[PDB]
């Protein structure tokens, strides 16, 4: 009735008996052609878009023309960041695997819902089985399981929610009746989704007690021990320790076995935030760096980062999946909505499973090796240059470094590194990020793009030398 | 390393064109496969024909043929809301542009975490949500963020309400000596209880207000409960009204409930996850009267605006509240606020692309027409029920949702639940018609959600003929 009417475009929906197949096929092909053109041509667009500024938006009364829509897609693509450019080396945001793109097409077309088994009969079972398999690569044991979540922040929130619920039995009565303030410990280098989660969970941001990190940005276990004693002495109630496997700024890995041993000694939930570094489970050569992770009560891991799955794709894993029934699920197989922060949720398992199959464990082991190799080339270039300083030793394919030119007052180093970052981008078409770290602005390389080469790295250093020598 | 033996030729799209031909062919095969399933969706039943073994992640790359067969299997094993007989849930066939929008989003793979990771999309999302906040009538300060589902939008609205009432961003709420509570209809969404658990309030902090026979919140009982809460030494801080209850699709009286919230100094949140779409219908939008005074609104285009999941938002009448009462005191190099700092999520998929493309292609007039046709089908179901003395309506309808059940006099009330389950199974197996069967009022009820643009009077007629045959 609506679709026959003059108030809907003939291609607004796909007629399920094929009546508008030809019109629908031509519209789809125009969008597919445009996208393939932009992506097979991605190196023609710089890593960051040229500056334009947009006016107030209006939602039209009448249907837009296919022309207007295609032009909108064109402008949206041209105005977006372009991590497919070999020069894009700044963030844990990679070009997507081909199958990941196609898996989201497939997911959106069937439009199933992870909320319940009846709404995702194929997908729910697959996600549950795949995450058991992944939990097994982490060595979490037979009872281990998890859920997919829209982002690592939600995975951290859910881990901390469970750790809180187990410590305080807070599912039904909440935590406002408490005389001792609950607190958690994390490296001073750990992700701010811990503070955001602590605020959301009613613990407040201050409940995340920072633990000293070494010169190489790894948590100091002796300091963790100190801070736990201090918390107890102050009448606080520690309930969780978060170790990070791949810190956001520097990509370093905490000493997971030692941290875990301290958490267990003190009866604290041990959560490992392996959002980035968890991908090392696919590399024989580098997997040892995660040693201790197998004793975690929970793990956060984001395939959208180092496994090249188009955003979002992240999970939280529990060593005992049964805990979600005990200390999460509200009073009322298992409909996944009941045991996640989200209810309705897009079927990320489609792009995850298709991606994992097409690249394979050996494929990831090779991508990971090549990331390390580029990273080590950056480290060597920094070592050859007295005016550059490394943040510290690297644990992953991330290198944080900055200029500390001795001919400049330190008060002007932030300006110097900001200027270098802008120049690398403008003239070298190379994007580094510029995080705040240790109270200063540092440059940050994340060597993820499979098409970044040694030549790009040598090119960056050449322009750095030219900038340094004015 | 693409040059290596260890990765398929098409694992990634070479940014200088080197595998363009191979990538095009692979992409074309999946596109053609998906179009056949969707242009052929009426041949697949609304639900798949009826356990898988443990999964193994393969060492070596899978063949393109294995991958294609996986897609075929996954689709054939999926629910199929595109079937005209799928009429059971708030889960629609996706608009064509929403499918294509997600294709575009995944291809450029930007991140809504921050402006520099989503330079065009972050500004577009902020401006579009101001525009939508304006349609809801929230005023010039109104703004919002997209979220992955309405549960997160409800979570975020209730976090902000709690933070404003208790100054809890930094110290938390463990210090409190009177328990914070919220009020909501006994018909309201369970994401309130889940949100309450997450926020540290406990599931019991959601105090249920009596609803009428038509499943609408009773403003008099809300007042009683607020009085009772304060007498019991609780601290009310928020009232949630629901515009479109999940089971029956009813709309709370937003103006009266909001008057009562404002009278008692409580945050007024409207969960318009479903019914919010009425903002695009001149003819039905009056049903939301009072919503314009809300402190916050949850709205889910993935429901009645046909945007492929997920797509939802939380809107605030004063978007500055997010800076004041949400954002943490404080990885990247205008003054614009990175959206990750003012949402529950940090990294987020660019849902704005399918939303904006869909809104433009359907337009306000298209939605008004879609909504009308939904009310027409629902009214046809209501009429069918009225004619059959063995069927009972749950109550008056407010949206395109109809909850009803068999209560046949010739069977004892104790057997009604099994009668209705068996009818639901029958409609599905014989009729190829899917109705959901929620628990409501301690009973099993049938539930029709009349969303598919291709559901016709004839589908409804067939459902009633199967019901008649079953009852005879
Ligand atoms: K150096
Ligand atoms: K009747």
């Amino acid at each position: 009735n609506a679709m026959d009417s003059r108030f809907l475009p003939a291609t607004a929906f796909i007629d399920p008996e094929g009546r508008n197949r030809n019109e629908v096929e031509r519209l789809v092909q125009q969008v597919v052609d445009l996208i393939l053109a932009k992506l097979t041509g991605a190196a023609e667009r710089p890593p960051m878009p040229e500056t334009v500024l947009p006016g107030p938006i209006t939602i039209p009364e009448a249907a837009a023309t296919e022309a207007t829509l295609l032009q909108a897609i064109r402008d949206m693509v041209d105005g977006s960041m372009n991590p497919a450019n070999p020069g894009y080396i700044g963030h844990m945001d990679p070009m997507p695997a081909t199958m990941a793109i196609l898996g989201d097409l497939v997911a959106a077309a069937v439009n199933n819902n992870m909320l319940s088994l009846e709404m995702s009969p194929s997908f729910s079972r697959l996600e549950t089985l795949l995450l058991r398999a992944i939990a097994g690569l982490f060595g979490l044991g037979e009872q281990a399981g998890g859920v997919l979540t829209s982002g690592g922040s939600l995975a951290n929130l859910q881990a901390l929610a469970v750790a809180r619920n187990v410590a305080f039995d807070s599912v039904e009565p909440g935590i406002t009746g408490l005389a001792q303030r609950p607190v958690i410990f994390a490296s001073e280098a750990a992700h701010t989704s811990l503070q955001k989660a602590a605020m959301l969970l009613g613990l407040g941001t201050a409940a995340v007690i920072p633990v000293r990190a070494t010169a190489d940005s790894r948590m100091d276990p002796e300091d963790l021990r100190a801070r736990i004693d201090q918390a107890r002495g102050a009448g606080q109630h520690p309930f969780c320790v978060v170790a990070t496997a791949g810190t956001t700024t520097t990509g370093n890995i905490d000493p997971l076995a030692e941290i875990g041993a301290i958490a267990r000694e003190h009866g604290l939930w041990f959560h490992v935030d392996a959002a980035y570094g968890g991908a090392l489970v696919f590399s024989e050569r580098h997997r040892w760096r995660l040693a201790g992770i197998e004793q975690a009560d929970s793990i956060t891991f984001n395939p959208q980062k180092w496994l090249y799955v188009a955003k979002t794709c992240a999970m939280v894993l529990f060593r005992d999946a049964g805990v979600l029934e005990r200390a999460f699920r509200i009073p009322a197989f298992i409909n996944l909505g009941e045991i996640g922060v989200q209810g309705t949720r897009h079927a990320d398992v489609v792009k995850l499973w298709l991606t994992l199959q097409h690249i394979g464990q050996q494929g990831y082991a090779r991508l990971i090796d090549d990331g390390y190799r580029l990273a080590e080339r950056v480290v060597e270039g920094v070592r050859q240059r007295p005016f550059l300083r490394l943040a510290g030793e690297i644990d992953t394919n991330i290198v944080c470094f900055r200029g500390e030119p001795d001919w400049l007052p330190a008060e002007r180093w932030d300006d110097w590194n900001a200027a270098l970052q802008a120049l690398l981008l403008r003239e070298g078409k190379i994007f580094l990020s510029l995080p705040v770290y240790r109270g200063g602005r540092w440059l940050r390389a994340v060597l993820l793009n499979p098409y970044t080469t040694d030549a790009v790295i040598d090119a960056m250093f050449k322009q750095i030398d030219r900038f340094a020598g004015r």
